[PDB]
């Protein structure tokens, strides 16, 4: 092997052979591992060894050649270290991965002894691969996180049972691209779609072993890899899903990767072992004093992301998604780990290595501000760069038209983009991403029908999944019933969606919530890749999809919610009356009947009545009409007195 450059990270093929690069701080050795027609595998050193990381050159190494790597080290279960070369591993960096990660005794690296029996006839591949695609002229939109609505989708259940898009492309990253899939988006006004996991993943053994699957994806097994289970071409996903990407953006529409760089599929110390494990346990891993992992994320490990070969692989990672692929932004899962040095802090490497590099902080950065270690809750402590996933809204917004138990001055608050909370240092009121679900929890119509969780199908007895939903099934759990069960829960659906959609800040509506979607009780389908989880579009709602999409319009028209700018006492911006139209006293905001008006830029005026039974607010001077959705276009009736339902809200113009 010819000595190579230690760098780029990864393999990368220079049209006289290919330059292999890993780091390692604690590997003894480094083996390159090729495979002939045969299967036969061939091995070489690495050549190359500048400071932490080991290269090398191989003349004549065309695309398509599959390989892995054999690393040498100490094997020290006390101190961290797993260096087992009996095990064939996965370039980290690798961009394609030949095989699937099915389940197999063979993986595990071993407990206090190396597990001595080669597995390279069951482990994937990684393959050598060029990228010539032609982005042509894809720019990206840019679009002002003031007039940003993002749309939380899953890429196979988003369009696996649309009937206006060709059989053979549904649920794939072509159907993403397809006019059927823009038309709606379009139509339907959200400006950002955020997808879940699709950096490769594998299932987890404990999941194969229940006849389940890893249906989000939050277990990533090549970080720099296309998920080609997505794929209409497999051999070739990142082709087709970049095609898929230069139409969106021909539509105006931006792209946003939910990613995961806090953990591995390599689980515990119980689960397999694919490739950080046996390249450098004790680097890009937490360990505690006893050589086991910290188990920060709940998942088995917690990368190290303030360890500066980690902050470079990551930082990279980040940046290869963006310049070879063209994302416009990220959503971090659990984000406290980026900030986790070994506490949390704001100028933490990678977050300082973000905000200094040129392209990543130049897209859209959002955060899950925590993680479930004492000391992972960071919601408002993010870089003034991030916006965070506000789950506050979530709760105090459910609690406030389901429960009935949340104080009116709390409500406001969470309305005005949560100040108490991203108001301070030079942050806007778009750090904070309102959601009052997502693809954890349940459904927003799950919300209104289920008082209780019904994950048994998970295999677990319904220990998983929060207890804490906040729901409220109307009478009767389930869906379905009487029409009056069905009319009293509607009003609250429109009620929780026009608290979203009109609320102060970042707008993130869950796909399907605009049409009635629902997981049937389960509040934690992370495992279930079937009905219950896909779309189902056949049934879908049309007149809420319409009721939502008039909503999310409607926003783009007042002041107040586009500006992205603080609002400041009696500046216009916003008024707070209450059921007589007069401005609320002290007492009204602790103690008094949750009845509302919140008036924005003086023209546009939302009419609360938060209680169980219908009442009739005064509205303030001026003629008033009630607009889209909630009453026809054009309307002439003016409301001085509205006769508000239970749990209900209408929104007016003058």
């Amino acid at each position: 092997l010819a000595i190579g450059k230690p760098a780029p990270l990864g393999a990368h093929y220079d049209g006289q052979g290919v330059n292999f690069t890993l780091f390692s701080a604690h590997a003894e050795r480094v083996e390159l591992c090729v495979f002939d027609a045969n299967g036969q595998e061939h091995r070489y050193d690495l050549p190359g060894h500048s400071g932490d990381i080991w290269h090398g050159y191989l003349p004549d190494a065309r695309p398509g050649l599959r390989y892995g790597y054999r690393v040498h080290g100490p094997w020290q279960p006390a101190e961290g270290h797993r260096f087992n070369p009996a095990k064939l591993l996965i370039d980290p960096c690798a961009r394609q991965i030949d095989g699937e990660f099915k389940d197999n005794p063979l993986l595990h690296a071993g407990h206090n002894e190396p597990d001595y029996r080669d597995n390279a006839a069951i482990a994937p591949k990684c393959v050598v691969v060029v990228d010539h695609y032609d982005w042509e002229d894809d720019a990206p939109p840019r679009t002002p996180w003031g007039s940003t609505i993002i749309y939380e989708a899953h890429v196979k259940g988003l369009t696996y049972l649309h009937p206006e898009i060709p059989v053979e492309i549904r649920g794939t990253y072509k159907a993403l691209g397809h006019p059927v899939m823009i038309n709606y988006l379009k139509q339907l006004g959200i400006t950002a779609l955020e997808l879940l996991p699709v950096a490769q993943f594998a299932s987890e053994p404990r999941l194969q072993r229940m006849g389940l699957s890893n249906y989000w994806g939050y277990n990533p097994v090549a970080m720099f890899a296309l998920h080609p289970a997505y794929a209409c071409s497999p051999e070739t996903a990142l082709d087709e899903f970049r095609d898929a990407i230069k139409a969106l953006h021909k539509a105006g529409i931006e792209v946003i990767l939910d990613i995961v760089l806090n953990h591995s599929a390599e689980l515990d110390l119980d689960g397999p072992l694919f490739s950080l494990r046996g390249i450098d346990n004790r680097s890009y891993y937490w360990i505690r004093e006893d050589g086991d992992y910290h188990n920060w994320t709940g998942c088995g490990n917690t990368l190290n992301l303030s360890h500066p070969a980690v902050v470079d692989y990551a930082s990279a990672c980040l940046r290869y998604w963006v310049e070879t692929c063209h994302v416009d932004g990220f959503r971090f899962d659990l984000a406290a780990v980026m900030g986790r040095t070994p506490e949390f802090r704001q100028d933490a490497p990678l977050f300082t290595a973000i905000q200094n590099c040129p392209v990543l902080s130049q897209v859209k950065l959002i955060a899950e501000p925590w993680d479930i270690a004492p000391g992972g809750y960071q919601v408002g402590n993010f870089p003034p760069l991030f916006a965070e996933w506000n789950d506050h809204f979530r709760d105090a917004a459910r609690r406030f038209w389901l429960h009935y138990d949340l104080p009116l001055g709390a409500f406001a608050g969470r309305f005005a983009a949560s100040s108490d909370v991203f108001k301070r240092n030079g942050r806007l009121p778009s750090a904070a991403i309102n959601l009052v679900t997502a693809h954890d929890g349940f459904t927003l119509r799950d919300c209104v029908c289920f008082n209780h969780k019904h994950n048994e199908a998970n295999g677990e007895e319904n220990r998983d999944g929060t207890n804490n939903n906040y729901s409220n099934n109307h009478g009767k759990e389930g869906l379905g019933g009487s029409l009056d069960l069905v009319e009293r829960r509607r009003d609250s659906i429109h009620a929780l969606l026009t608290t979203l959609l009109l609320s102060q800040g970042t707008p993130m509506l869950l796909a399907g919530d605009e049409h009635g979607h629902s997981q049937h009780g389960n509040n934690n389908a992370y495992c279930q890749d079937n009905q219950l989880t896909w779309l189902d579009w056949s049934q879908a709602s049309s007149g809420l999809t319409a009721f939502t999409a008039a909503l999310i319009h409607l926003r783009k028209r007042i002041p107040a919610l586009v500006e992205n700018r603080w609002w400041e006492e009696g500046d216009g911006n916003v008024r707070w009356l209450n059921r007589y139209a007069q401005p609320l006293s002290t007492d009204e905001w602790q103690n008094g009947p949750k009845q509302l008006q919140i008036l924005l830029s003086d023209r546009f005026l939302i009419a609360i009545n938060a209680t169980l039974e219908v009442t009739e607010i005064v509205l303030p001077a001026g003629e008033w009409h009630a607009i889209p959705p909630f009453a026809g276009e054009d309307n002439p009736v003016i409301t001085a007195v509205w006769q508000g339902p239970a749990h209900g809200l209408c929104v007016f113009q003058r």
